[PDB]
């Protein structure tokens, strides 16, 4: 989405108390059914917002970047059984502490909780908007629109060929509100010299849809 600072002063007052580190992608941080406990500030990288369906199916609906706030839907409600919220899409490092340490630094610095609740609230608006589109949203070309939307994310790295987006067919399946099946089949056809240069575990779009 861009336009978002990683070195936010309010974070720095959190970071003096927090452990900054994480993993080169792969590690789901709120999505399993595991004690959240610790709050995560994206100080580096880019992740993908995913909630569980009525059947419990993981589905991507939005993206987070360096400057966004993770851990909210683990500690605010005190779920402590990490339903879903976020998945490490690309190499990300996050600011980590138990929510007690956090609530202390919001009681001494009142702004921190407002930073958390504001940035997260905006995400609540985007998903409330997605749950009445994705429920009907057809796959034809709408996958390509999503793939162009990814070209505004820091997880997409530019090459002399196209935008090297570090995703997979599940992700795009869920953002378009389809399955891994419909979107998977089509992305296979695209890398079969039809449309854009898919690679299964990567997508390369040329910008031209």
């Amino acid at each position: 989405v861009l336009g978002k600072p990683q070195t936010d002063p309010t974070l720095e007052w959190f970071l003096s108390h927090c452990h900054i580190h994480k993993y080169p992608s792969k590690s789901t941080l709120i999505h399993q059914g595991e004690k959240a406990e610790t709050l995560y500030y994206i100080v580096k990288g880019s992740v993908a917002v995913l909630i569980k369906d009525e059947e419990g199916k993981e589905m991507i609906l939005s993206y987070l970047n360096q400057g966004d706030f993770i851990g909210e839907l683990g500690l605010f409600e005190e779920g402590q059984e990490r339903s879903a919220w976020v998945r490490a899409k690309t190499a990300c490092e996050v600011a980590e502490i138990s929510y007690k340490k956090f609530r202390q630094l919001i009681q001494v610095n009142p702004d921190i909780l407002m930073r958390l609740s504001a940035q997260m609230a905006r995400r609540l608006q985007v998903l409330i908007e997605k749950v009445g589109n994705l429920a009907f949203l057809d796959v034809t070309g709408r996958i390509a629109q999503t793939l162009l939307n990814l070209a505004k994310q820091p997880d997409a790295m530019t090459h002399p060929d196209g935008m090297q987006i570090k995703i997979t067919r599940q992700e795009i399946g869920q953002i378009v509100g389809c399955s891994r099946e419909t979107v998977g089949r089509i992305l296979k056809m695209l890398e079969d010299q039809n449309l854009i240069s898919a690679h299964g575990k990567t997508i390369v779009v040329y910008g031209t849809r």
